[PDB]
């Protein structure tokens, strides 16, 4: 075999030895003679000439052996041999350009890497194309938790990639492989407790037993079945955590209850028996809920469906409950009942439905009969957190809900479609009124529920600060292989998860999911593939 | 490494020591040993065989760091190596011949390339193909300022390129690549001062942040947004300055004050209250602009539309302004107004817009009721360069001017689709008179006013002679790169900017744009790429 040494090696190793002697210097070492994989980026015919398709800082990391190493010593110092695997094809052409950039360059759009030492690799070249990543640094060695100055390694665009056919394939992945060079070395042995970037990357939250197998929504605690793609956008911010350490909204992570004190009640007519308990409240008095005052914690953020008579409302949100009176609360015995609540104006008038929660009140008005009905002004409710839809007759309404009726606080970040790539929204198979035996069978199409992120998201993002993680303009990647295709799976700077299926609406099962598998960050450009099985 | 030198390289530093000692003569020195880029040249399926499609005198400028080492070098001698990287395709056939043709013979259609000493290229090569082009001068060196009988390399075609699938793809991009040859040198080395060629590429006026941040029209001062196409093309000669040092027109490059002195005022009504202020002049009367004589330096170039009653009328070109008397001029305090401005022919009985500037006249009728109306024969006008567009009601007429509005003085250049190419207009979102908050948002699409070229580009092309820095037949080509796509945008003789979309009239949006690139001239029947994110 050959392994290729630096330009700048005999210099390396020499001032280096501030360290002491290198370690895992011996050659024979096969983790140091072969190539093994590191990355995958896509070539698309929509990139400029002069693009900028890779980039990679001088690490350790960039090799998965010596990022296992790296672990156990306090400092590294050498070089990196890089290759370049094109998947291509023959018909297809145009070339790339890859050279080491030197410290202190900036990497945009306005460098010039084909006047720069580089290595051209074609479009369809069936052997990889290898370029040797030197250790130019200012510092003796890079100390594995503030290294300094380093290298980069840049691909571009030398010519622009052409399909001469048209349409179907219009992107090809590159895979780039990885080997120590002969003078790359490890100093000064550290403790494997903890150290190198601080930091950790979106990868290990979402793995394969979230979606085939546990894994529940943010609205009710529905098994994963499908996603659903929406075009057009939707808001969400009620358990929806972003990248940093925030949200915009109520609710903390927990399907426990929902429990207020303060508030007026009322019921309809001159009797007081079998009516319909209507308990109402304003937007800002929740003074019980620390992380914001417009709702208690648990409520659902729909829109009030006006209804009246005898009449089970279409879609919804209904809970098991009961009202309460204070000073040392023990409930009335003779109330309780299935209780549909959300947000409504003009209570207890004319009810409207309402999107924005700024001058809105909550309604809670129930849709069964109750023998007794209060009407003082301090009671609260209590009602479980978990709910069912309220249907009239069986079959099937839609999705629930839909992208206009969900309410949103002021300052939300909305989801776009950006390029072929659209939004998703994960359903869940949820218990209705109309029909206790939901079960995924026969007897028309089960009811579908819709939330916005997996909740193992939401708990595993609550805690750590992403906001280096994911560089904006670009989502981390998933792979997502079925029995008979596979899936590309977004993940943005906002929360939302993003697939490349266009114009659609038609829910994709996991059902024959199998596995799922980190890339890294990708741009928004570049469309997610769906080679699905169809 | 093997770098491969001349075959008159012994004769070369021999005869070449009149100069001294030679300089940067060190095979060792990387800027020696590596291939860097010099060009992009572009191989269509509409090229004959024998037709010539790249060329290059003997010069150190052909290489990116022999260009930088002669400015500090007053002459050089010896060779440059040529490489050769076609993007092509394993489907595209046909090949190329390059040869180097010695001192003396012509470069045109009827030169056989084939049978000279050559190379062939093929359409699907992988590795790229080396050519030498030895320093066979008759002078002992080539001082950098006049450096004498050059040999020219010369691609050809050999077989012309096809594609044997239709459409879509037509054109391959092949990359020049250089690196100096073993016998090529420098010598008396002089002061970084400034030499060489003594004129200037139409190149670094038209920079990034031209067109993604500050620059205006040639109209109104409004940032660019948009570049709008128009099949069958279209004339302007205000401030549009052709690649001389020549203009066809009034209205030096700057947005200052629109001033004339002498002509006659009138108003309708026997009642000299709230009326509609009208002012004329006939063309060639303007002595204090000394560019033109036909209009004052800032008078807009656009057809008047006859319009009478309290009626705001459609498109036009409305300033604000004022009448004052002459000797010694002070305004007249009771007439301030907006005014649109123009030109007409009959005036004032029958108003008819006029299309040449002979035999026209300047008018300037009010739009807005004013309560005193001057009738005395020396009077003139003081209007503010920037204008506004007045308008009926709000919505959206048309981008403005339109084609066959806009007035030309005789002895115009016009813009003309060559090819499937057609010119292009710079758009500006500008305000109007029947919405003040005229926003890029909601309520209506925003009005577009449409310029030819864009200010920058007039400002450092009024200064600088450019009559050899483009050979005619062709124009300068700049490569711009969005988000998700590319573009080519040329530059002709005359001013006009091309883009290749054919036969369409969408607006193109420079909001995802991010930068540009210089490429050079390139010839006229080549199609500028639209590989849009469409």
């Amino acid at each position: 075999t050959s392994v290729v040494t630096a330009e700048n090696s005999s210099a390396s190793i020499a001032t280096a030895g501030i360290g002491g002697p290198p370690q895992q210097v011996d050659q024979q070492e096969t983790w140091r003679t072969n190539f093994y994989y590191n990355d995958v980026f896509t070539w698309s015919v929509a990139d400029a000439p002069g693009s900028i398709l890779y980039t990679v800082q001088h690490s350790p990391q960039n090799n998965p052996f010596t990022a296992v190493l790296s672990q156990m010593y306090a400092g590294w110092a050498g070089g990196m041999q890089f290759r370049f695997i094109v998947a291509g094809s023959g018909v297809f052409g145009g070339r790339l350009v890859a050279a080491v950039i030197p410290p202190g360059i900036e990497i945009g759009p306005g460098l010039e890497v084909r006047q720069f030492p580089h290595v051209v690799i074609d479009a369809r070249s069936l052997e990889p194309v290898t370029i040797t990543m030197p250790d130019l640094r200012p510092n003796m060695y890079h100390p594995t938790g503030d290294p300094g100055l380093v290298p980069t390694l840049v691909l571009s665009v030398y010519n622009n990639l052409i399909n001469p056919f048209g349409g179907s394939t219009s992107a090809i992945q590159v895979t780039v492989e990885t080997r120590p060079s002969e003078d790359f070395e490890f100093v000064m042995i550290r403790a494997p407790s903890s150290k190198t970037v601080d930091s950790i990357s979106p990868a290990g939250l979402l793995t394969t037993p979230v979606l085939t197998g546990v894994g529940n929504d943010n609205r009710w605690n529905g098994q994963i079945v499908g996603l659903q793609p929406v075009p057009g956008g939707f808001s969400t911010c009620n358990r929806h955590w972003n990248l940093n350490g925030s949200t915009y909204g109520w609710s903390s992570p927990r399907f426990a209850d929902i429990d207020h004190r303060r508030g007026s009640a009322s019921y309809p007519g001159n009797n007081a028996t079998n009516v319909l308990q209507f308990w109402y409240a304003n937007a800002g008095s929740a003074i019980d809920n620390p992380i914001s005052q417009v709702a208690p914690d648990g409520f659902p953020d729909m829109s009030f469906v006006p209804f009246n008579g005898p009449g089970i409302p279409a879609a919804g949100w209904v809970g098991f409950g009961a009202i309460w009176n204070s000073n040392s609360g023990a409930p009335n015995v003779t109330t309780v009942q299935a209780y549909e609540l959300g947000f409504a104006t003009g209570a207890p008038g004319n009810l409207q439905p309402t999107t924005n929660t700024s001058g809105s009140q909550t309604v809670a008005k129930s849709i069964y009969a109750v023998v007794t009905g209060t009407a003082q002004n301090p009671a609260g409710l209590f009602v479980m957190a978990s709910g069912v839809i309220s249907t009239p007759s069986a079959n099937a309404i839609t999705y629930t809900p839909q992208p206009d009726r969900i309410v949103t606080t002021p300052g939300t970040p909305a989801a776009a479609p950006v390029g072929k790539n659209t939004p998703i929204m994960f359903a869940s198979v949820v218990r209705r009124t109309g029909d206790v035996n939901a079960t995924a069978g026969s007897a028309n199409g089960t009811q579908y529920g819709t939330g916005s992120q997996p909740l193992p998201v939401t708990i595993g993002l609550s805690l750590n600060n992403y906001s280096s993680a994911l560089m904006p303009g670009q989502f981390f990647v998933w792979q997502l292989t079925f029995a008979s295709g596979f899936m590309e799976i977004g993940l943005s700077v906002d929360g939302y998860f993003y697939a490349g299926t266009g114009a659609s609406t038609t829910l994709i099962d996991l059902t024959e999911l199998i596995d799922v598998r980190p890339v890294g960050p990708r741009p928004s450009k570049s469309t997610l593939v769906f080679n699905l099985g169809g």
